[PDB]
């Protein structure tokens, strides 16, 4: 059972200005994943602070760059808070329209496309380099499920029937086939401690074979 949906018409447009403005500066799309993975395990270690059965969905809390040059993917894996169904519509969690006009009224004033994080929409920076983007969360209070897109005005949500996850977020990035310099070990690294030197939490770079 796939559930199809339409973007709200300002987030079709924040996507399309990301996929189509001229802006060679493409790496900032690392940095703001791996923020709201930050974000997301700050939510989850402040809710178990009161509650320390939040974390019998699983107690570590870190960062995964897992990078696949046969499926040219690479995927950001935290195990933060999640989001629930509801979360993944409405904009993966996000106060996207508002967080939307506030950014368009930045880039009118000077602002450029790497202030895109201090307006809550960090996430859809993403199709800076990927062609479609699949989100796999479990979080504590729903089932595991599947957001899909590649732009073009609408997104999918279905039950993910692949490996439980336990609790957290899997951002698949299909690069797009003139971006695969972000599949590169020592380019992500370039980037990681460019932009994610100081995170809180601990941040593995898989190698592959
Ligand atoms: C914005 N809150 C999350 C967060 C925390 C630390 C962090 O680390 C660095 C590393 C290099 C330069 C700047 N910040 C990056 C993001």
């Amino acid at each position: 059972e796939v559930e199809t949906f339409a973007f709200q018409a300002e987030i079709a447009q924040l996507m399309s200005l990301i996929i189509n403005t001229f802006y060679s500066n493409k790496e900032i799309f690392l940095r703001e994943l791996i923020s709201n993975s930050s974000d997301a395990l700050d939510k989850i270690r402040y809710e178990s602070l009161t509650d320390p059965s939040k974390l019998d969905s699983g107690k570590e809390l870190h960062i995964n760059l897992i990078p696949n040059k046969q499926d040219r993917t690479l995927t950001i894996v935290d195990t933060g808070i999640g989001m629930t169904k509801a979360d993944l519509i409405n904009n993966l969690g996000t106060i996207a329209k508002s967080g939307t006009k506030a950014f368009m009224e930045a880039l009118q004033a000077g602002a450029d496309i790497s202030m895109i994080g201090q307006f809550g929409v960090g996430f859809y920076s993403a199709y800076l380099v990927a062609e479609k983007v699949t989100v796999i969360t479990k979080h504590n209070d729903d089932e595991q499920y599947a957001w899909e897109s590649s732009a073009g005005g609408s997104f999918t949500v279905r039950t993910d029937t692949g490996e439980p996850m336990g609790r957290g977020t899997k951002v698949i990035l299909h690069l797009k086939e003139d971006q695969t310099e972000y599949l590169e070990e020592r380019r992500i690294k370039e980037i990681v401690k460019k932009h994610s030197q100081f995170i809180g939490y601990p941040i593995t770079l898989f190698v592959e074979k």
